[PDB]
């Protein structure tokens, strides 16, 4: 996931905070924050505030960039293992005044705040809900960067994620999007991409690629040219972010043989199984007939561009967007070109897809399943 050629006549679209909230989720904000890049003067482009309980492992994170970062402790709460929210909760609040002069500071011109957090845990699934006061009584634009559990994870720790997604999912309205992560996904995909791989290498895999996955969407809406007016540029991008509900980045690299206009059927089902199997979390064709925004660009070579973006095309890619998302406020079927492009990725067709307003994915309801399981089972052994 190399970005060294792209950034360079490239730039960002918007300039994300992450506010990290726990082991994990400052493990994912730090991961977002030690970003370097060849853009234009701004090797780390992102800034972050770890928000954690003091342990070991949060006085072991690394940080790259000095200054772009900033770990705020709390003492008397070494919770670990215990896990319970509420505990959490009281912590946020009992230091609510010396975190927020941090935000205060460290956030001064965020066009956006990814909330990252890591469902089921103690810490962060507690202060979760205090910290979208905070954002929220303060007038800010952030969003939820959260995570959902695996089920080797236990019981306790599936509750916990289950009691801040209801929450939520019923005050989404109070603010931006919700970037789910799907942990049991992401994992069930590193054994496949890496079958030899040990699992001591998986966190930084899924940290490093949920950071790239983020970073790389922000990249491509305004580093590219577009081919018309229609558009998915810095500004589009910025609603689709702001869109209260679940948000799923869909990505597909094809080839321009491949990709075949006379028949679309062909490609069109990988962009549709790409677009279920998103990048986060997986998301079946129901969910997306409720979604409120999406978007696509596409981006290819100055050559195969004008060839590929034909009048059949773009109404094949208009309806595709149309039969996957019905009441999609507009469907910005917006293709860019990319002129410092590499003769070996020259016949390279890649695709972006953002869907926000999304409900929650089948994931969720599989953890109150496995959840209800136990309990049950609990009893009728009794
Ligand atoms: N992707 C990712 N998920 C994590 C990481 N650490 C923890 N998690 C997930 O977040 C959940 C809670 O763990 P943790 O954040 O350490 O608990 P907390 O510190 O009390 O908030 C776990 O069940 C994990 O699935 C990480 O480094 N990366």
């Amino acid at each position: 996931g190399n970005f060294s050629e792209i950034e360079s006549q490239g730039n960002i679209s918007l300039k994300f905070g992450f506010l990290g909230l726990g082991m994990g989720g400052c493990a994912i904000a730090a991961e977002c924050a030690n970003k370097e890049t060849q853009i234009k003067n701004n090797k780390y482009p992102y800034r972050a505030i770890l928000v954690n309980t003091n342990s070991q492992d949060f006085n072991k994170i690394e940080i790259k960039n000095t200054g772009n970062v900033r770990k705020i402790q709390l003492e008397g709460y070494e919770q670990g293992a215990a896990r319970n929210p509420q505990v959490g909760e009281e912590a946020f609040v009992k230091h609510e005044t010396k975190i927020f002069e941090a935000v205060k500071q460290e956030f001064e011109d965020r066009d956006f705040i990814w909330i990252t957090c890591g469902l089921g845990g103690g810490t962060g699934t507690g202060a979760l809900l205090k910290a979208i006061e905070m954002l929220y009584e303060h007038d800010y634009n952030f969003g939820l960067l959260l995570t959902l559990p695996r089920d080797a994870e236990a019981l306790k720790v599936l509750e916990n994620a289950t009691s801040r997604i209801r929450s939520i999912a019923m005050n989404q309205e109070a603010f931006g999007s919700i970037v789910l992560i799907d942990n049991a996904k992401l994992y069930r995909k590193f054994e496949e991409e890496n079958p030899s791989a040990l699992a001591n290498e998986y966190t930084s895999y899924s940290n490093k690629y949920i950071a790239d996955a983020l970073h790389e969407i922000n990249l491509v809406t305004s580093s590219f040219t577009p081919f018309s007016d229609t558009h998915f540029d810095a500004s589009e991008f910025a609603q689709v972010i702001n869109t209260p509900g679940v948000l799923s980045l869909a990505k597909l690299e094809l080839k321009s043989n491949q990709l075949d206009t006379e028949n679309p059927l062909g490609y069109l089902t990988q962009l549709g199984n790409a677009l279920e199997k998103g990048v986060l979390y997986d998301t079946e064709r129901e969910e997306l007939e409720s979604a409120k925004k999406s978007a696509l660009s596409i981006v290819t070579s100055p050559l195969r561009a004008g060839r590929l973006y034909n009048f059949s095309f773009l109404n094949q890619m208009e309806n595709f967007l149309k039969e996957r998302t019905p009441y999609v406020d507009e469907r910005p079927i917006a293709p860019y070109v990319n002129k410092h492009t590499t003769k070996k990725e020259e016949d390279i067709v890649k695709f972006y897809s953002v869907v926000a307003g999304l409900p929650l994915p089948k994931r969720v309801s599989d953890i109150i399943d496995e959840i209800t399981r136990i309990k049950e089972e609990r009893e009728q052994a009794n």
